[PDB]
């Protein structure tokens, strides 16, 4: 070993270089969700009376699925442990000691961070070694440490994303005060700070697109928010329907580089489907049978700083989602169903996760857009994860009274 490349007198290494995030591993493909059977396997007790406030899943050879509580306590799980040995408990404990906010996987390492209530980000780093051909867990260590009281403001992370590739290596945190700040992982050095306006509301949700290059921000107002990183500049903000809060945005590889996933902004969907670069929605997934009008799914550009805050104010608004390629998992409270939308055949869209049998029927509705309306025929999941294990789709479900459900 040599420590000088890593002194920062210079600029790299690239995160594979630090060896105390340990190997980066093989990519591993979207599992295969069509062929999830909707059947519970499994459900672990562990944390309950705690709710479960985030989860995640590393995929791989030996996935494993990590569970961090309003208690700050992270869970590691061997999935396929559970699966097979029918071994219903963690292989590992690690304690915050303060309500975790999220749990955001370093991309293709074993290693993930976790915010937490009290201003802490840390990087954990899951150790693992080979028993008889088969991987035992060791031990979370905790790999670096920031506190978001170091920036004045005394904030916390309540959101996070990750992004790394052989030319950049980020952690991106929204903090309470509706900042959004840009670390370097390998140093969690700040490098950018993103101020979206208070007069479009708080941040409630962020995502970085594929290219890391743009912030897309949702707000408790219904706007959409997007950033140029590199230049700090608001380059499209827009509402549209009844603007509801947007509670998730996520990017949508399966249509292309410029489609993202909202949820929130218009109260009659389950989620749609924009364009942000020309600004424009190719579909909308409706909670109901009946049609909004197409006008509720025009951008608004102007008048945003007017828009009032409208509250959560159905349990429709409580979805959370899984994006596996052509597939997204999303769950629907009011029904007690968790939705598989088939992005390659909208027709084949259906409950897969419910105790009846909905049908959804795909509208073109304009040249540019199509709405999926469905046809109709327990504790509040606050994450579902999706992974393989061995070829084989599994859906995870974590609950806010600590419960882990586990379905094929």
């Amino acid at each position: 070993e040599s420590i000088e490349k890593f002194l920062s007198t210079f600029i790299l290494p690239p995160l594979r270089d630090y060896k105390e995030f340990g190997p980066i591993q093989e990519i591993v493909r979207s599992p295969n969700m069509g062929n999830l059977r909707g059947k519970l396997i499994a459900t672990l007790m562990e944390n309950e009376p705690n709710s479960i406030t985030s989860s995640a899943v590393s995929p791989g050879e030996t996935p494993y699925l990590i569970t961090g509580s309003d208690q700050g306590v992270i869970k590691i799980w061997n999935l396929k442990e559970i699966i097979v040995g029918e071994v219903y408990s963690s292989s590992l404990t690690y304690d915050c000691s303060s309500t975790v906010t999220q749990i955001t996987m370093i991309p293709n390492f074993d290693a993930f961070a976790v915010s937490s209530k009290d201003g802490q980000i840390i990087v954990l780093k899951v150790n693992h070694y080979q028993q008889e051909s088969e991987v035992k867990f060791l031990n979370c260590e905790c790999i670096r440490k920031i506190n978001l009281k170091n920036f004045g403001k005394n904030e916390y992370a309540v959101r996070m994303r990750a992004f790394v590739n052989e030319e950049k290596s980020l952690l991106v945190a929204l903090t309470n005060l509706s900042r959004v700040i840009i670390f370097d992982i390998r140093t969690l050095e700040r490098l950018q700070i993103i101020e979206n306006s208070p007069r479009h509301g708080a941040v409630s949700s962020i995502c970085i697109d594929e290219e890391c290059c743009v912030l897309i921000l949702g707000t408790t107002r219904g706007i959409i928010d997007i950033w140029d990183i590199r230049f700090n500049v608001l380059i499209r903000s827009w509402s549209f329907g009844d603007h509801a809060p947007i509670t998730h945005v996520e990017v949508c590889q399966f249509y292309g580089k410029n489609s993202v996933i909202v949820v929130g902004g218009s109260s009659k969907t389950f989620l749609t489907i924009w364009n942000f670069v020309k600004g424009h929605c190719q579909y909308a997934f409706i909670n109901s049978d009946e049609q909004p009008s197409m006008e509720h799914f025009l951008p608004i550009e102007k008048g945003l700083e007017e828009l009032n805050f409208c509250g959560i104010r159905s349990l429709n608004a409580l979805s959370t989602i899984s994006v596996s390629n052509d597939k997204i998992l999303l769950t629907d409270e009011a029904t007690s169903s968790i939705v598989m939308f088939s992005l390659n055949e909208l027709s084949s869209s259906k409950a897969v996760i419910s105790p009846f049998s909905d049908v959804f029927i795909p509208t073109q509705v304009t040249a540019n857009l199509t709405m999926l309306l469905r046809k109709m025929k327990h504790d509040i999941i606050n994450s579902i994860s999706t992974c393989e294990v061995d070829e084989t789709p599994l859906l995870v479900a974590c609950d806010n009274s600590g419960l882990i459900g586990i379905f094929q």
